[PDB]
């Protein structure tokens, strides 16, 4: 949007969460290490109304070994949400990602999937099936009366427009899905909001599998209130027109819709990252602004269909982008960032991206300016 606004401290700054109370809840994605950190906990209590843990609420954090619960890193994010009157996103009860492989293990320690008699397959999947409930039970018995907003699954629709063939699916079929969002229903009760998340809930065949699949477990009653859409996007894609068609889409159904990783990314994909933050030019971070001026324009038109948009993350100074911010070098030695350019080598995870409205050093980018006035 404006250039002419100064690059003044965040701390300073008019609030967030404050611009967009009436439309949706500001949430952003932490670590238990950032609420300890006094410029991480000012941000949070100045801008931000809505919390959700990055790392620590994922099933390996909660159940790394059946029967050991660590509840110590999650509690400290749910009282610090508390004490400062944020809304709370638990993610997420269930995901073919960081979760522990003793869930997918038979009763004589052998990979349930590698099981080829019928019987004991179907043993393997009750199994499975308990385990699960039981995970989600203890998590919703201790949480219900204080996280709102529940990643019930995360990422079971794949990107080729099938159920994702994880450990999951490969065990338990479909039954997974429906089982997890019937025992949170049953151990949370009727207040907590039930979510199915992905990425890429925009692009078609997955959108089309996703509407499908919510669209028939509703059929059968399987409890769900809404959809989470990561939202991980580029300055270019997905255009905000596919963007209102997928809200839409699910809105139709009587589904909420939740942003709720949102990043723009300063690169494509596979990304041809800059080598640190001083190296991106002053052109990118205005091509940001404009995109997250429209982007916001377009949440604020469907604001009747959206609850919340929550950035993964606080300020450009940490994001998960990192690890996906691959630099690519010529032989020469001279960094590449023309997706079909000629290359030599690449360094996987060692790039900076920037994805925030806040900068590294917790001074407001031209996407602040952006995204906190009216026009
Ligand atoms: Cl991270
Ligand atoms: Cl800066
Ligand atoms: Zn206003
Ligand atoms: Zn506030
Ligand atoms: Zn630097
Ligand atoms: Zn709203
Ligand atoms: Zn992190
Ligand atoms: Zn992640
Ligand atoms: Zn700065
Ligand atoms: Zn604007």
């Amino acid at each position: 949007s404006y250039a002419k606004k100064p690059h003044i401290s965040a701390l300073n700054a008019p609030q967030l969460d404050q611009r967009y109370k009436n439309e949706f809840t500001i949430g952003a994605a932490v670590e238990p290490y950032q609420l300890q950190n006094e410029k991480d906990v000012q941000m949070l209590k100045r801008h931000f109304n809505s919390i959700v843990a990055e790392n620590v609420m994922k099933p390996i954090s909660i159940q790394p070994e059946e029967g050991k619960f660590n509840f110590e890193q999650a509690d400290r994010i749910v009282k610090f949400a508390k004490a400062n009157g944020m809304d709370i996103r638990f993610h997420t009860l269930v995901w073919h990602s960081q979760v522990p492989q003793w869930f997918f293990l038979d009763k004589e320690g052998k990979p349930m999937v590698n099981e080829t008699d019928p019987v004991k397959r179907e043993q393997n999947k009750q199994l499975l099936l308990k385990r699960l409930e039981t995970h989600i039970k203890t998590i919703v018995e201790r949480y219900k009366d204080d996280i709102k907003y529940w990643d019930v699954v995360n990422e079971v629709v794949g990107d080729d427009g099938k159920l994702r063939n994880s450990p999951w699916y490969q065990i338990a079929g479909i039954d997974y899905i429906k089982v997890a969002f019937q025992a949170a229903r049953k151990y949370g009760g009727d207040n907590i909001k039930l979510y199915m998340n992905d990425y890429n809930t925009e692009v078609e065949p997955k959108r089309t599998a996703l509407y499908n699949l919510v669209k028939q477990l509703k059929e059968e009653g399987v409890p769900i209130d809404g959809i989470g859409h990561q939202s991980h996007i580029q300055i270019g894609w997905p255009s905000e027109a596919e963007i209102e068609k997928t809200i839409n889409m699910f809105a139709a159904l009587g589904l909420d819709n939740q942003i709720t990783g949102l990043d723009v990314s300063m690169y494509g994909w596979p990304p041809r990252a800059y080598p640190t933050y001083d190296a991106i030019p002053k052109q990118k971070f205005l091509d940001q602004a404009a995109r997250y001026d429209r982007l916001f324009k377009l949440y604020e038109k469907l604001s009747d269909k959206i609850s919340n948009v929550t950035f993964w993350g606080i300020a450009d100074n940490h994001t998960w982008l990192d690890s996906r911010a691959d630099v690519y070098y010529d032989a020469n030695g001279n960094v590449v960032v023309d997706p079909n350019a000629p290359y030599a080598k690449v360094e996987k995870g060692k790039g900076k991206d920037a994805p925030f409205v806040f900068g590294p050093d917790y001074k407001v980018k031209p996407a602040y300016w952006a995204i906190i006035d009216h026009k």
